[PDB]
């Protein structure tokens, strides 16, 4: 996850690791999207 203005959100459809915010995480093939990992559950 990269810290940049306009980072992708949940279920964005990322492909790389540093594609979404630093808090989100990109999964492998099949369901490659920005998921929650490390953040506190609301």
């Amino acid at each position: 996850g990269v810290d940049k203005p306009g980072c992708r959100y949940l279920f964005g459809g990322c492909k790389s690791d540093d594609d979404c915010c630093p808090r989100l995480g990109c999964k492998g093939k099949g369901h490659d999207y920005c998921a929650w990992d490390g953040t506190f559950s609301d």
